[PDB]
């Protein structure tokens, strides 16, 4: 069975105008099968918009291009991003932690998502007693786009509702 085609795809911006549906494929086929690859075009002019989206044949390829980022295609860098489930953040909330989560519980699960800089365990103003929730934040906004589209999130034995933070 396939991944879901939406979790295949990545929006490219900051085309250069002189980008074309070829030369973006050449581009992006160092890292993965392409089943589609467009350059988003005026109608009337066949001016170039500036972006486009190309779809791998997996989930896995569609990681190995976002790490092999920063990605110049014919001579501009572009930036990739995942298909909308966009919202562009690089933190998280962390929900359902209760009150036996430490930090290493969430780093040692959340950095193979992607680089951590921040681990914010909230606790009472009041009486400092932890109150179930945390923020994580990322170097970078793609480790954010994976962890939001999980279906589950399982931390020190809980089950975990994670969002994006704003």
């Amino acid at each position: 069975p396939k991944e879901p085609e939406q979790l295949r795809k990545l929006f490219i911006g900051g085309l250069s105008f002189e980008t074309t549906d070829e030369s973006l494929r050449s581009h992006f086929e160092q890292w993965g099968t392409l089943t589609d690859c467009v350059v988003m075009r005026d109608p009337n002019t066949k001016r170039s918009r500036g972006f486009g989206f190309v779809t791998y044949a997996t989930v896995e390829e569609v990681d190995a291009a976002m790490n092999a980022r920063p990605h110049k295609v014919d001579g501009r860098v572009v930036e990739p991003k995942r298909a909308v489930s966009h919202l562009t953040v690089k933190k998280i909330f962390v929900g359902g932690i209760k009150e036996d989560t430490e930090e290493h519980h969430l780093r040692d699960y959340f950095e193979q998502y992607g680089k951590i800089e921040v681990i914010e365990i909230m606790t009472d103003r009041g009486s400092g007693k932890k109150r179930g929730f945390a923020f994580v934040t990322f170097d970078d906004h793609d480790s954010v786009d994976k962890i939001v589209i999980q279906k589950y999130h399982t931390v020190n034995g809980h089950n975990c509702e994670v969002r994006k933070a704003l």
